[PDB]
């Protein structure tokens, strides 16, 4: 009997025994087909499970990358060419990969990523993700998926040929294929835990939510996202202008009344040149096609789900990062902050980027964000001014988002843990200025410090095992911390509705705290909001 | 020869050499006359000189106070007696006392005191300000001075006869007596460092300003007081409407029209019924009767005088206590804050409160207040709620006000030491929770702890022996540190115009710090006055 060769339930498939970094033996199956291909009718439209297949489909080749844009903004700068496809771009994307330790499990807990990318980029087959060292450290099923992005995988008209959300009914179809067949692998289907970071960790938040995902795993880990983040959605009726835009832009009809006719050019178009031209006039933090309340995936804008307590009851392991905003001022304001070392802004500087950065509010709210986010020990500090704009767009994009949602899951009796990430690689290549930036964590969640052929210091490494050990415990028992409490392992607290403890994740350090950020986090979410609803008649 | 007689400009005075709590020796001179007594056809003007006398006037009894209301509301309550009258009251109260060390100097510095208690009450002769442990222990001049307070101090009509300020020209006569006969005593007259708490150092810091006053001393200490204070000057329209208001409630003619018919018959009225009857309808912190620009000691406002740099040229040493709000809360809000322990604050009673103790500022203003003094780690805890009372009022009242000026004067290039105050004596009869309350540093810089007889711990002594040093240094040489640094003595830096350090005096602490409070007094002196104006229509 071959352990590599097994049958799923549309036929069988065979992987291969390959080697993670650190010398340890894992078995893989690449490219494992879950859905029809996407393609001609089938574009814009929820996925359709994969047709049954006679013999043995070798599943050993990483798949095909939807397609989507590629960064050239810093030509081969490394910290941007590792978020790029590394595998060929095709519609043809709907595949799954599952990476199992040596010797194969029985009944293991099982880690299915989802990969962020602002719901326009991404694919489940960067190296960063690579799934041999977390598999073989930890001892687990890493299972992740392909799904398409980009209005490839979100356009919506309100019509049935362009009902939206496609991308996450991929993700949906790929979670029903781990739950039929991932028992074949040595995984327990009954103990998946959904990890994503950013737009995935959004994506895994909407699976806490639709009542289609509501059994089809266990608990979840939420890097760096939320669905309360202004992002992460668009109404339907924005959503509807921005798809006839996109088709105008490509020359193709785009008359509200007569729908039938734009989706039927768009299906026509190269996909690289409907992806191509989706950036209209956008602001910071704007992505033109993410989810929609559609009916079906969600029937609720996901803040009405959590006031009314309409989520999934488990737990969850979710964090931030201390300088989430840079990475994307970096690539908006790119004459104020080059990516170079020494950057400073001025103050008056910070003052046009405050009215840039935030230009949909009036005068009197831009003045609050001012107010709130100078240092008035030295208000006219550069350094002070810089790091303001990261914090008031990290703190509005992500941190207060992930503490909003880790706030409503401990209300309702669930037990939350809560990170800060504070750990910046020694061979980190972004300007020494930009402090630990969105996505940092990844290389350390998956392992890549203990690839021998990297640069990665021994604490680095430790570091990374720690991590993994946190994040592999709570995925096979809800809880990070081990049993046998360890001076390697500080306690990670859990993160009561009144407390709101968290643990900052770092070298030197096992400091708890509470929020993170609780003061700017009610800025925006309670300030913000009654002064300019006073102030807008 | 008997050198405890001493011959003045005026006449000679007889003196008598008494004993320190501290078990040295000093010569005392008190009820030194300086002004003719303002009495009958004087009153609510400014004062003569004193007439000249033969013979020997015997200045050996504390003199009388000036005619204020006496505070009832606690009884006998030892914290509240400590602030009342120790001696008759009269309008006949203009005296300076005076104390020297022994054996007498031949020019010593002068430290020369100036009573609070917000312009309505206080006196030089209460226990707390007994000169002679500060003077013999420091090796100083120590003097004081009575000042007219309430209606009779600071009635201002616009007219000769109600032409206002003339409390603050009592001090002026009073600082030319100084100036004229310290010599005598053993005092250098080019040495006088002005020293003064709240309404006190309101004062000492309008000496700074006024031409009248400008050659009259060399430096200044300025204890929880400051020019920009909001309960410091009122205006001139508004100073009129309440001495009207006056005359109206004690049943005198009061016709806009005809002011010599009003100030005539208040020149009739008992001096007790006039300062009873003062107390209108106000807020927290406003006193009826206070400076005004009159045109001759001031002829612009504090703030246009601070804006164009018309003020004296020297150093200051000033500061602020932790708790400067409850002391006027337990006075104003007396259901609310019960002098009981164990009092709390819950948040329903905190956002009333914000209304009731800022009756002025619209629905936006207040909204600004109770986000910027919410504990958002905890918005409900009850203690949070209690101590965002003192702190919004204290900040606005006292502590933003000194920040203030101290900066303006550094920005001008003179040398200013700031100084956050924070140690709560053992034996305080006030309840717990109220801290370190305004006037609390007063018994430490008078050295009362150096009477054994009252309870003071060994190290409050201790205290009080290094505060006395730090002000007398200061008022020796215009900077509080010795010359060979001590353990005992912390190194306490200026407060420069972009550094803004200030030494926290406590027990075990050497701390410095900045600001303090620059947060909280940005909001009061930057974003709320803006906030006010875009909501005005
Ligand atoms: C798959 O692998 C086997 C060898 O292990 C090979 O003979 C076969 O041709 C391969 N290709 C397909 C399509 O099965
Ligand atoms: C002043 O003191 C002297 C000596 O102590 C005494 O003889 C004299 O009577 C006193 N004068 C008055 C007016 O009491
Ligand atoms: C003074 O501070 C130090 C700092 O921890 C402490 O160890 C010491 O006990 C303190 N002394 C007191 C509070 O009397
Ligand atoms: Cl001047």
């Amino acid at each position: 009997n071959d352990p590599l060769v097994v049958n799923t339930d549309k036929g069988r498939i065979r992987g291969i025994t390959v080697d993670a970094p650190s010398g340890k033996k894992v078995d893989v199956w690449l490219g494992i087909p879950y859905a029809q291909p996407p393609v001609g009718p089938l574009r814009f439209r929820h996925p359709r499970p994969a047709e049954k297949w006679t013999g043995v489909l070798n599943t050993t080749t990483p798949p095909n990358s939807c397609v989507q844009i590629v960064d050239t903004v810093f030509g081969d700068f490394p910290g941007a060419t590792m978020w790029n496809p590394n595998t060929p771009l095709s519609e043809d994307c709907l595949y799954i990969n599952v990476v199992a330790p040596r010797p194969r499990p029985k009944n293991a807990a099982v880690m299915l990523w989802i990969f962020g990318g602002s719901f326009y980029s991404g694919t489940a087959t960067l190296d960063v993700y690579d799934h041999r060292a977390l598999a073989s450290e930890e001892n687990v099923i890493v299972v992740s998926l392909q799904y398409r992005v980009a209005s490839l995988g979100f356009l919506f008209l309100g019509t049935p040929e362009a009902p939206g959300n496609a991308g996450l009914f991929d993700q949906n179809l790929a979670l029903r294929w781990v739950r039929d067949n991932i028992h074949r692998f040595g995984g327990d289907p009954s103990r998946v835990t959904l990890f994503g970071e950013s737009a995935g960790a959004v994506s895994v938040s909407l699976h806490l939510l639709s009542a289609l995902s509501r059994d089809l795993f266990q608990r979840a880990i939420l890097q760096s996202g939320s669905p309360t983040a202004p992002w992460a959605l668009v109404s339907r009726e924005e959503a509807t202008l921005r798809a006839l835009r996109l088709a105008e832009a490509v020359g193709c009809p785009h008359e509200p009344s007569k729908l039938s006719d734009a989706v039927e050019c768009l299906r026509g178009k190269d996909p690289h040149v409907l992806v191509n031209n989706e950036w209209g006039t956008l602001g910071i933090c704007e992505f033109p096609f993410v989810p929609v309340v559609d009916g079906a995936f969600l029937d609720e804008t996901p803040q009405r789900s959590l006031a009314s307590g309409r989520f999934k009851k488990t737990e969850i392991l979710t964090g931030s990062n201390t300088e989430e905003g840079y990475y994307f001022i970096i690539y908006y304001l790119t004459e104020l902050l080059r990516k170079e070392e020494g950057v400073t802004v001025t103050r008056e500087e910070f003052l046009q980027a405050v009215r840039e950065l935030n230009p949909y509010v009036n005068g009197a709210a831009r003045q609050a964000i001012v107010f709130e986010y100078t240092d008035w020990t030295e208000p006219d500090n550069p350094n002070s001014n810089r790091d303001a704009l990261d914090k008031m767009v990290g703190d509005y994009h992500f941190t207060c988002n992930v503490n909003e949602f880790a706030q409503r899951y401990a209300e309702e009796g669930n037990n939350v843990y809560m990170y800060l990430y504070t750990h910046r690689s020694k061979g980190n290549p972004w300007p020494r200025w930009t402090g630990v930036m969105h996505g940092d964590e990844i290389n350390y969640v998956f392992g890549e410090p203990l690839n021998p052929t990297l640069g990665y210091t021994e604490d680095e490494k430790d570091f990374s095992r720690k991590i993994m050990r946190y994040w592999s415990n709570f995925a096979k028992t809800g809880n990070p911390n081990p049993n046998t409490a360890s001076s390697e392992f500080p306690e990670w607290p859990k993160h009561t509705a009144h407390g709101r403890h968290y643990l900052e994740l770092g070298l030197n350090t096992s400091f708890v705290g509470r929020g993170p950020r609780l003061r700017q986090c009610a800025f925006w979410k309670k300030y913000l909001p009654q002064l300019v609803a006073a102030t807008s008649n």
